[PDB]
Order: C-alpha cells, then sequence, then structure tokens
C-alpha cells in the first residue's frame, strides 16, 4: 500500500540508503538527492577513485554520513559482504536502492551467451542476492526496495535483448515477492522504476548515433526515483513524454492479478 | 509476419523438429500431434527410459523418424550439443520447440538464491543457447523457434517467483531478437506461448489444495502451440477461459514498439 | 471542476430543486431524498393524483417546501412556464434535476417514426428548453444541471432504438455545452448519470428473466444521483455491477476531448 | 456480418444508389466516384442548380445512370417520397448514403431552440424517415445503408452542441437498428462512418481563424465511405491521423454490447 501522501525531502531525513551504481550517472544523482536530503548513504560500484568523490560530495551536501564500498557486482559474495557492511556501517537499512548494470550498448545479438550470462548475473541476479542480504534489515525498519529498469524491462527492442532480458526478470521476480509480501504481511516495499532516454553519459554515447529522441535531465530522473520509493509506490514511471508513461501502464496485467489474489 | 492462412495438419508433414521437456505434460503431447502430422522429431528430457516410451510411441502414429537424446538442460555443453545431434539425425532442422522447465512448485521466495539461479539456468539461459545452437540450421529453413512460456511470464503470481523471473526474460529476450530479425530481414519466426493451467500431471499437482481453477487439456494445449508455431504468429495464448487471453493481450505495448520502429 | 469534499446530506439543505418525472421511479426517490435533507422541491410529472401523494410524503420527510405543477414535457410552453413557475416560487434555482422520460417498452423497430419524434422531443428536447428557461436562475446561483441518462445512452442495445437515439442526444448536446461553460466561464455543473437496471415498476414490468435480480436500488441510485449533482461531478455511474461501471468509462474519448481543449 | 474480401470497384457497378447532402462536398464526390464505378445514382440537396451540375459530371464519368431530385430534408414528406421517387427511378436500391446536415457554423449554444429542433429534424429524424422507406427495397437486395457521422457524433466539443446531439442520436439509433437487424435476421447492412476535419467547402469555410489542423482530402473520404459500406463494415473511420481513428474506437461498448447479447 502507497502512502497517500506528498513527497517531502524530508522523508528521507535520517534514513538509511544503500545506493548501488552510485559512481555516475542517475545513481550518482540519487546518492546526491539523498545527501541533500540529510539521509546516511552508502554508495558502491567498482570505481574506488570516483566513490569517494561521490562520498566527499555528498558529505558537503548535507548527508547523515556517507561511505563507499567498491566491488563488481558479478561478485555475490561481494554482493553479500557489501550488504553487511553497509548495515553496519549506517546501523540500519531503511532503502535499498539497485540501479547498477553491466556493460550495455546497441547492437544485434549474435551468439554472445557470455553477454546474456552476464546481464543476467549482473543486472538481474546481484539484484536478488542484495536483497535477500538486505531483507531482515529491511524487515526490521518496514523499509523500502527500489529496483531501477527500463522501457526495455516493459517492451521490446532490438539491439538490447541481453539486457532486455535481464530487466523483464527484474520485473517478473520483484512483482512476485511483492505479492508475496502482501499475502505474507511482510511491511517492505518494491518500486520498479520504468525509465525513458535519461541524459547520463552512458546513454548519451549509446544512442549516438542510432537514436535521435529527447533526454530526460537525470538529476530529475533520479528524484523521481527516491520519491516512488519514499511513498512505496508500486511503479514510477520517468520520460521526457507524458504520453509515453500512459502507455506503459498494464491494467490488463492489473485485472489479472487483481482477480487471482481475491 | 505471420502466414495468411488457416491452418492443414500437412504444414509439418516432413518437417524437422526438436522438442524439449518432451518426456510428459504438454511436450509428449505435442511430440505426438507432431507424429500424428508424419513430422521429424528429436524428442529431449532427463530420462531415457521415459523418453524411449514417447519415441515408440511417436513411431505408432506415423513420425516420419524419431530420435531421442536424453540429458539436462542445466548443462549448456549439452544444450549445444543435442542440437548439433538432433540436427545431425534428421538432416536440417524446420522448428525448434523450447518446452522443458525445472522442477517448480508452489511456495514462497524464503531466501531460495539456488532456485532462481536454477530457475533462470534451465528455464531462460539454456533456451538461448539452444537458439544459438539451432540458429544455423533454422536460417537455411527459413524455420521457427517456439518458446513455452505462462501467465506467470506476462503477468505477477506469488509463490512462482524465480519461475516467473525465468519466463519474464524469455520474453524480454526472444521478443527483441523478433524485433532483431525483422530488421536484419532474418527469416525465423519467433513464437511465445502463453498458457494458462493446464492438465499436465505436474501443474495438477503442483496447484492440488492451492488453486481452484479449471485446467484446460494438455492435448488442444499442445496443438494450438504447434499451429501458432506453424503459422508463424508472434504470440499463441491458451486458456479455459477467452477473457484471459483478453487480458494478457498487450496494445500499449504494441503501440510502444511500432513508434520505436 | 468537481467539488474535492466528501458528500454531506447538508450540502442540500435550503437548497431550491426542480425534480421532472418525480411522480415514481428514481424522480420520487429523489424527491424524497431531497426532501429529508431539507431542501425545497418542487416536483413535476402528467398526473396531479401521484405528484399529491410525492409531494404529501415530502412534507412528512422534512422538506423546507414542497410543491407540485402538472402537465406534460411534450409541450415545450408548459417546460419553459414550468420552470419560471417554479423558480419564482422558490425564489430561485439551485439545481435542476432532468430525470421524466415518454413511455418506453421494449420493442423492435417498426416504422413507428411517431414514436423517434415524441422521444426525441420529450426525452431530448425539452430538457434543452427546461435548461434555456433555468439558466439565468442557476447562475445567479451557481447551481448545477443533473440530466438523468442510460447505459443505453453509452452503448446500443436492441428494442429502444428511439429511446437510445434521444439518450445519446443528451451526452452529445449537453456534453457539448458543459465545454462552452468551461470556457465561457459559466458557474453552472451539468451531470450526465448513466444508469444501469433499477428496480423501478416501469423496468421491472420491462424487463425479462433473471437480469430483474441484478436490479439495483431506486432509492440507493436517486442519492447516487443527487450526490454526483451535489459535487458538480461530471458523470455519475450507477449499475449493480462495478464490472460494469468499468466498461462505461471512456478514456479515449476524454484524450480526444483533452487534446482538443486547447486547440 | 463484413464481406470478407478487399474492396473493388467493379463491387458497385450497376447498383442503385441513393446519396443525400450530394450537391457539394463529400456527398458530391461520393457521387462522383459511384459514377465512375459504374452505378446507378440518384442525388439529392435542396439546390437543383448544383445537383444538375452533378448529374451532368456523373454522366459524363459513366454513371450506368443519373438523376436528381430537389428539395428539403426538413419536409418528412419529400424524404419519404424522395426514396420512392428514386427506388422508381433506378428499378430498386442497392445503397442508401444519408449524408446531408442542415448549415451548422460553430458558435455558442445562446437559446437557439428552433436551431436544436431544426438539427435534430434534418440531421436525425429525416435519416430515420429516409430509412424506413427504402428498407423494403433494400430488404429485397440485401442492400446497405451508410450512415455519415463525424468525431462530434462520438465525442464532445463545444460550439457544436445542436449537431453534436443530431450526431450522437444517429449513433444510438442506428446501432440499435443494426442490433435488432442481426436477431431478426434483416440482411441490410449498416455503416456508421465517423469523420474528422475533411477539406469540404463548408469546413474550411466553418474552421477558418478558430481551428488550424491538419484537412483530409474529401475524394479519399468519399471513397473510404463508399469502401466501408460496400463491405457491409459496421464503422468506417477517416482522419489525416491515423491515431485519432485508435482513439475514436470504444473497445469497452462492443464489449458491454457482446455480452448483451450473449
Ligand atoms: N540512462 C538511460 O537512458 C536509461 C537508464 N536506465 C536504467 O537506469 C540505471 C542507471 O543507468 P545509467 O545511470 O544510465 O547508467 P550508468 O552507466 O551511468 O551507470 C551504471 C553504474 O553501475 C555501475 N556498474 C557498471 N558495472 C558494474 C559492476 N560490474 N558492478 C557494480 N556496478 C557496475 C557503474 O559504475 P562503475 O563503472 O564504477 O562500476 C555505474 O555507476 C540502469 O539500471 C539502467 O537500466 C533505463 C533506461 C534508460
Ligand atoms: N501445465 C501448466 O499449467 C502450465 C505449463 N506451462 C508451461 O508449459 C511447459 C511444460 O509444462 P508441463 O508440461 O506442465 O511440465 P512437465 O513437468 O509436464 O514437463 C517438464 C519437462 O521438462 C523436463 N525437465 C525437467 N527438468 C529438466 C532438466 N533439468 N533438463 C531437461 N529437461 C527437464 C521433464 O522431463 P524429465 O523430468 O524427465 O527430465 C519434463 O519432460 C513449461 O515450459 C511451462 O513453463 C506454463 C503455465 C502453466
Ligand atoms: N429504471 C431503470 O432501469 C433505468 C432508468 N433510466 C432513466 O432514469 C429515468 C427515470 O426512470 P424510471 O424511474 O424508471 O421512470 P418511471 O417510469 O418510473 O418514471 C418516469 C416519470 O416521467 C413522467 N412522464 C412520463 N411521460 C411524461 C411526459 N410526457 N411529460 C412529463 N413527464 C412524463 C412520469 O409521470 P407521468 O406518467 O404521470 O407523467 C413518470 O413520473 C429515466 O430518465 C430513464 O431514462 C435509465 C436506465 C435504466
Ligand atoms: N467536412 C467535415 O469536416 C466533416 C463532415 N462531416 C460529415 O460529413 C457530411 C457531409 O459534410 P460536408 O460534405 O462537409 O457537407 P456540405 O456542406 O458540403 O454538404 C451538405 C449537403 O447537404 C445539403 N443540405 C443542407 N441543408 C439541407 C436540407 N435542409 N435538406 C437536404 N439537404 C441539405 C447541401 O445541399 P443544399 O444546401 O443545396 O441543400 C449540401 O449538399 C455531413 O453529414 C457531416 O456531418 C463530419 C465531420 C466533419
Ligand atoms: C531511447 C530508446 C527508446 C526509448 C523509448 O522508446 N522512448 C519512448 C518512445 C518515444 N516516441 C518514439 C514515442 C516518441 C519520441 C519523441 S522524441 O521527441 O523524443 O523524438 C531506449 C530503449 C532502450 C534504451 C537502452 C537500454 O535501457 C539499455 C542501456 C541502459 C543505460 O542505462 C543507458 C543506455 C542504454 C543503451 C539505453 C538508452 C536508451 O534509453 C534506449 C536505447
Ligand atoms: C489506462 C487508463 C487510460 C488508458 C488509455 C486510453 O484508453 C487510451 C488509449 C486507447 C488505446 O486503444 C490503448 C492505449 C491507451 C493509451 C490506453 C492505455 C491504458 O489502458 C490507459 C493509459
Ligand atoms: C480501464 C481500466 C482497465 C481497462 C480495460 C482493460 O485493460 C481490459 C481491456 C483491454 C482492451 O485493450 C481495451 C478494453 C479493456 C476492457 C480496457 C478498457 C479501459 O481502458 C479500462 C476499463
Ligand atoms: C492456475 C494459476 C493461475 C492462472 C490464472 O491466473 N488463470 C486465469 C484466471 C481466470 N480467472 C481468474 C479470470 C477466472 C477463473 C475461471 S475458473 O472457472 O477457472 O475458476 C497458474 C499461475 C502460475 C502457474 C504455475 C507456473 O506456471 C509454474 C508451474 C509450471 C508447470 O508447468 C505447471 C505447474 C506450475 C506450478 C503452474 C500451475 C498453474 O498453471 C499456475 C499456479
Ligand atoms: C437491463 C438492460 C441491460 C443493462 C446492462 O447492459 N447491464 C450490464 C450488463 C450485465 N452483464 C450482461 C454483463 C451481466 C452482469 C450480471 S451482474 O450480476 O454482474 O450484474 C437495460 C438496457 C436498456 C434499458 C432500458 C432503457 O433504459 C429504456 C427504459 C428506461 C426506463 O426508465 C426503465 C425501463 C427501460 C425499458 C430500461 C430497462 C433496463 O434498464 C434496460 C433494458
Ligand atoms: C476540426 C474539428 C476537430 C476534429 C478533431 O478533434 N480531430 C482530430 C484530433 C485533433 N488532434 C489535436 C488530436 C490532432 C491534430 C493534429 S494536426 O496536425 O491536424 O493539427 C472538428 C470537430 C467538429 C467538426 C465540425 C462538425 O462536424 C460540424 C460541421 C460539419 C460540416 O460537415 C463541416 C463543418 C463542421 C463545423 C465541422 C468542422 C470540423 O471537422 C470540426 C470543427
Amino acid at each position: 500500500q502507497p502512502l497517500n501522501e506528498e513527497f517531502r525531502p524530508e522523508m528521507l531525513q535520517g534514513k538509511k540508503v544503500i545506493v548501488t551504481g552510485a559512481s555516475k550517472g542517475i545513481g550518482r544523482e540519487m546518492a546526491y538527492h539523498l545527501a541533500k536530503m540529510g539521509a546516511h548513504v552508502v554508495v558502491t560500484a567498482r570505481s574506488k577513485e570516483t566513490l569517494q568523490k561521490v562520498v566527499s560530495h555528498c558529505l558537503e551536501l548535507g548527508a547523515a554520513s556517507a561511505h563507499y564500498i567498491a566491488g563488481t557486482m558479478e561478485d555475490m559474495t561481494f554482493a553479500e559482504q557489501f550488504v553487511a557492511q553497509a548495515g553496519k556501517l549506517m546501523g540500519g537499512l531503511d532503502m535499498l536502492i539497485l540501479n547498477h548494470i553491466t556493460n550495455t550498448s546497441l547492437n544485434l545479438f549474435h551468439d554472445d551467451i557470455h553477454h546474456v550470462r552476464k546481464s543476467m548475473e549482473v543486472n538481474f541476479l546481484s539484484y536478488v542476492v542484495l536483497t535477500v542480504a538486505a531483507l531482515p534489515m529491511l524487515k526490521q525498519s518496514n523499509g523500502s526496495i527500489v529496483v531501477v529498469s527500463s522501457l526495455a524491462g516493459k517492451v521490446a527492442y532490438p539491439m538490447v535483448a541481453a539486457y532486455s532480458a535481464s530487466k523483464f526478470a527484474l520485473d517478473g521476480f520483484f512483482s512476485s515477492i511483492r505479492k508475496e509480501y502482501s499475502v505474507s504481511r511482510v511491511n517492505v516495499s518494491i518500486t520498479l522504476c520504468v525509465l525513458g532516454l535519461i541524459d547520463t553519459e552512458t546513454a548519451m554515447k549509446a544512442v549516438s548515433g542510432i537514436v535521435h529522441m529527447q533526454a530526460a535531465p537525470k538529476e530529475e530522473c533520479a528524484l523521481e526515483i527516491i520519491k516512488g520509493g519514499a511513498l512505496r509506490q508500486e511503479e514510477v514511471y520517468y520520460d521526457s513524454s507524458l504520453w509515453t508513461t500512459l502507455l506503459i501502464r498494464n491494467p490488463s496485467r492489473k485485472i489479472l492479478e487483481f482477480l487471482y489474489s481475491t
């Protein structure tokens, strides 16, 4: 059940938040927003040096505390240890923002089973491992899981087959456990974010020169993700066009799920 | 692009078809329908003894030829080598029916990463491996890939989280490469089948005392899958209720896809 | 612009309301609800005898005032004069509830053009005439027009062709003038009510078989209409099934209208 | 049931067709198309002068025959007698194209009950009278009724209240009788056409200085109406934008009607 409330930045004051993939792009922007809101933040990515810079800026911005732990989410042991360590750094966990992805570019699928497996491991499986590791703390705090996804996680696009598979998988998994938490009375919210083109360096390099579309600002995108998580909304849609978000909705699916539950 | 005509059993006559997970349930029924249609079939599953029975019955029903290769789709090497061997046995491949799943029951996700992993490997990754292995032959024959999926591969259900993840992944992956084949002029069709409750032994055991819904017959289900694949349809929907099929359709998704291209 | 508040029965206290087709069915129930709420009510229909009973009970229920004026809405002069009289009697008008229909039973269209014409005159044209007559008073009070319509005013059914024409016409006309009031800054709300099967005597005599049991209570129906009107809602949907109310919604239409609104 | 076939111009060859409001605009274009297809045509409108010109061009184009009968559809007696005359002229009737409207311009509704009644009489009631007169002949030929309507006959627009009421009425009436013909096994098709902005002189004059949108060609509009009628389609949608035609569809209504039919 989502909060029938207007979002206020104070909702994140003193909250203990993990942000993954936070060295750049949307993840970094989320860290910065949370810092401005006075959250405790633990950020992760592979890039130790840029993560320290992100942390330093978070402290400048007014984070209650800020730490980084560097590692690759290809490593499921790292994922497990990271959450345990992050929990100790903050003295608990209120929000788990899962945002990282493995390197993805626009290319036709040509026998690249390696990339399919890697995308599944980093983009999907690690999210599951992180969640399992975080759940005890999240149950303690009646916390929130925020899963960052994509238009390519709701509809099919050429050139992102492996990526799409992993993002669709996130939808299937996390939407299913959401239904389980509802019936099990587990007070942990799950927010799935569906993003259009966002003006991160990664996206801008990737779509040049294949796609020529309006890119939404990464700062606003980051805020909207946090907002949705804070308000415990089931899904967050963010795109430069309001008419895109109208097309992402799937009431037919909602009806089928409603009919099953009752 | 689907064939603008009604289905005839003669469409499968002499066609070279792989059916995975064909020792029982829908897979077995598909093998039987294909045999009745006079197709060449190679069936696979883990149990050689039960596959032997299927092959024997396939030849009785009038299969052009029938062979089994036994093994687990947990083994990606087996998946790759199976397709090559199946293709060798038949002298090519017209249709790849991907149907197998790892054993799944209705249970809460209780930090079962091992089941999530196994579901992703068997239900999804092996389908990709099998496809990669089969594609050269399918490109030669302008053939078809048929991916068996589920209502839980289109909408969310409690108690099947790992399974749902794997089936959602199939939609994402196979629907994406379908778009790729359309723009790359690859004349291999991809059919995704979305099934409601089907009266297989597995399903009836799994839902016993938990879900009380009417089950659709496995025989007709199997036929509808084959029909859709033969007709090169993008998606096949099979459920005991017609209203279910209406609610699984996603025109909004199709619009978004059309707008992209 | 609807009122962003919960309905209170006190919203109708001392309000001056006309209800047409109010001798029986939903109309009578509406008069009774308004009476209970302490409204001033003027009711109309052709039969003085039945209207007298409605007025008597309205007073008993606690109407601030209750009166009838009898006549046929086949007569556009009566329609016009009725509103003027009712308004003068009450000293204004806050709500105009348009509810009357000409007698309709379920039959195949059988070249009865006379019935098509009568349906259009009584069910549609008189509503327009009553509206024109009422508008000056409604503008003064920032009041409301409530137009009672039907499932057969949003979707097609056999056996009610003439009636459907008239109810569809109400939608086209009143939804258009609503758009006009929005841009002309006319502070009079228009509420179109879409009703499924309601257990009025007329409906129960008309319909056949088990469908009778799916009839919604006329008492609750009448209240929901008043609520919608009081809250200045654009549309009220009332049916015994929530799935029906889902299927009468037309967001596609709403989008086309929104896109035009600034064009 | 619509014809499971692609349209061929030969489908109208030798067919006996009435077109109302055919002195100009879409009606005139329809007459011209039918003429080219070698149909028998009877055209009507108030102006004999303009009708004569249409007839002359129809004969030029190769109509099997072409006649006009002038009169006002405000007059229900004329409406009825016109159909009898037209049927006598052609020796029967295969298609009745109901297209005429009373003069309508964009204006706020201001006590003009006279105009509301006139719109209802000409735009709606006359269509019913014409249908009643034509039905015996149409039953004999397993013929077709084509009712020309409007976006303002499916959605609400300001400035066309009286017109909208009349076009909505056509939908309510003719869609109801279509259901009646199905259950009564009357083999006469009813086609309701929903038109966006069409570049007729009337439309171009009316929208001048108030609406700025793409106008669809009247010739193609006319053809699509004829095609839909010939193929016994329930509805024809014609607009400059295909997205408009998507927004005019009402599947929910179709479901409600299907459920009642069951
Ligand atoms: N930008 C867009 O247009 C869209 C974005 N999205 C989504 O939003 C999210 C963020 O995208 P965006 O900000 O554009 O991506 P970026 O590439 O900017 O950021 C991805 C981050 O994840 C990290 N990462 C990469 N590999 C690994 C690894 N093996 N282990 C841990 N972290 C890794 C990166 O840091 P480092 O390299 O240091 O490890 C990087 O901080 C993604 O989930 C994506 O799916 C969805 C649709 C569109
Ligand atoms: N029945 C239903 O209600 C529904 C079915 N479906 C779908 O239809 C498909 C078939 O379902 P159903 O017939 O019920 O399933 P069954 O259990 O009847 O059959 C699954 C088959 O796959 C094989 N299999 C199991 N594990 C493995 C493995 N590691 N490697 C290779 N093969 C394995 C089995 O043979 P063996 O054990 O011998 O190996 C078995 O023949 C599934 O893809 C499923 O997702 C979807 C929704 C509902
Ligand atoms: N009940 C239902 O299932 C449904 C009802 N509706 C709608 O709700 C409204 C009320 O329906 P319901 O309560 O069933 O109708 P009723 O038959 O119960 O009441 C109709 C009223 O209008 C009056 N009336 C009939 N002819 C005339 C006339 N010529 N001039 C003035 N009044 C006339 C009647 O009184 P008198 O005869 O004395 O004039 C009667 O008071 C109708 O607008 C209808 O369209 C819509 C869908 C379903
Ligand atoms: N053009 C557009 O943008 C749109 C058109 N439409 C629809 O398509 C139809 C044709 O429109 P369009 O071609 O623009 O219209 P036009 O104005 O060009 O033609 C209307 C015709 O009807 C006739 N007519 C007018 N009054 C009467 C009467 N009292 N009796 C008999 N005929 C009369 C006219 O001839 P005369 O004056 O000599 O009698 C004229 O031939 C209309 O039904 C309309 O509702 C719908 C939406 C948009
Ligand atoms: C830009 C496209 C298409 C988005 C879309 O379909 N958007 C709505 C449709 C808009 N319309 C066509 C309707 C109108 C446009 C009006 S406009 O004015 O814009 O021309 C989307 C679809 C899939 C997206 C990629 C994947 O996620 C993987 C990856 C994640 C990284 O993190 C960033 C890089 C990358 C490659 C992503 C970039 C971009 O995000 C992609 C290409
Ligand atoms: C039966 C349910 C729900 C299906 C559903 O939601 N169906 C539409 C409902 C229709 N309505 C509610 C609208 C009306 C009912 C009319 S009725 O008369 O039936 O009451 C579906 C949803 C997910 C399904 C399982 C997974 O796939 C995984 C696995 C695959 C194996 O291979 C077979 C076993 C197993 C466990 C599956 C069994 C079954 O298949 C499940 C439980
Ligand atoms: C009863 C039918 C159909 C209503 C409908 O289509 N209802 C939803 C569909 C229900 N399903 C089929 C889906 C089954 C669900 C069962 S469930 O148990 O879920 O409810 C409706 C449609 C048109 C209606 C008449 C007109 O107005 C004219 C007139 C007005 C008077 O004032 C009262 C009398 C009369 C004759 C009206 C009576 C009744 O009102 C009619 C026949
Ligand atoms: C032009 C407008 C609006 C139509 C509309 O809403 N059309 C699509 C949607 C527009 N969008 C904003 C969504 C896209 C535009 C993109 S665009 O690139 O085009 O600017 C429509 C709606 C009602 C129409 C009148 C009535 O029928 C009565 C009458 C019939 C005669 O016979 C011809 C004259 C007249 C006055 C008609 C002219 C015109 O026909 C009107 C004004």
